[PDB]
């Protein structure tokens, strides 16, 4: 079945916002294909664990241990993925519904070993990239953004004050403007993702773009 | 913890069946670390289900289906056992608790895959030969023995009408006599095990000792 209920809910939320959707407790449903009264049941006991807020907005906001949790169990499934594709050579077909079952029993140690093993752990077969490769081993943007991932609002861009002007395209293109509730992350290497789209900022836009709180 | 807990009571009896002890209800109950009543919990909800039977001598008796999982989930551990230490390199230490949790994740597909890949899959690398590959992809012994190993007893043995005679000395050190209480196998290669020593019957041997049910 869904061999852990929290870490699958934690992971699904996860993708929701990695493609720059809204993690509603409808959309989470669908994509479990459980029910929206189930989903309600689990996400009140999430709560009660500590794993999740339901926000104003209905959105399900992760504390910090929440967002932990279900950043480790991402990298367990994107890891088993490579490893089930490179190295066991299962059907890419069936790579990820065993990854499904793999990700909530797979332990840091193993993970550890996989990072030895395979050739590059950057990305999932899918294309997606692994997190917390780290953990396993009126605002300014440079100043809003920490390791992990918050959905925030463009206040303003400051074009003016601008030497590079590349990027003025990208944000555009990525219809980041006035703005415009997009996420931003870290490492500097700040990243402007809007829906779901990637910025790497150059340090002298991420010093002057500023952001608020949703 | 157990991930999947009839499978663990399943893979459990098996093990006790392989180490020649009676699989009983104190054993599994030690085995696993588990209360006596919630082990007869849980084999009330086994039985139900179709996977084993209380005998009269409080032994439990896996139905064949039940057999044929606990193969399975056996074949499964070992295989990943065999691949968290060939391949990932897991530290020997880790690599049974591991399994323990991989057991019950494994597609049939990722097990055809194993063989694949790994170089031997005779023996787990615990030691334990690692069964049902074939699955994957009185009464005389020759005739009494099916693929699937049952204990029987010992009617007679009949040295009288042999002509090798070394392993007269072999069933003699396995205190295999009279007798006797043995499990009988399969593949013509039968195997006679008292508790837990096997005894690779030649054919003229398997022809001739006879057996009856306990
Ligand atoms: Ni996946
Ligand atoms: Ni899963
Ligand atoms: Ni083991
Ligand atoms: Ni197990």
């Amino acid at each position: 079945d869904l061999v852990d209920t929290t870490e699958a809910y934690l992971r699904t939320i996860y993708e929701l916002e990695e493609e720059g959707v809204t993690p509603l407790r409808a959309r989470i449903a669908e994509r479990l294909e459980q029910s929206g009264p189930t989903v309600s049941q689990t996400v009140a006991r999430m709560e009660r664990d500590g794993l999740v807020v339901v926000a104003s907005d209905r959105s399900l906001q992760m504390t910090p241990t929440g967002r932990t949790l279900a950043t480790a169990v991402m990298r367990k499934h994107r890891l088993a993925e490579r490893l089930l594709t490179d190295i066991i050579g299962l059907d890419i077909n069936k790579v990820h519904d065993e990854a499904d079952r793999w990700e909530h029993v797979m332990s840091d140690e193993v993970e550890r070993r996989l990072v030895k093993v395979l050739k590059d752990v950057s990305r999932s077969p899918f294309g997606n990239p692994i997190p917390g490769l780290d953990e396993l081993g009126g605002t300014r943007v440079i100043d809003a953004a920490t390791s992990m991932p918050r959905k925030v609002r463009i206040v303003q861009i400051n074009e003016i004050f601008q030497v590079e002007t590349d990027q003025f395209t990208q944000l555009l293109d990525a219809d980041i403007r006035v703005g415009s509730e997009v996420e931003i992350v870290d490492r500097g290497h700040i990243t402007l993702s809007h829906n779901g789209k990637d910025v790497e900022l150059l340090d002298d836009l991420a010093h002057t773009i500023r952001i608020e709180e949703l």
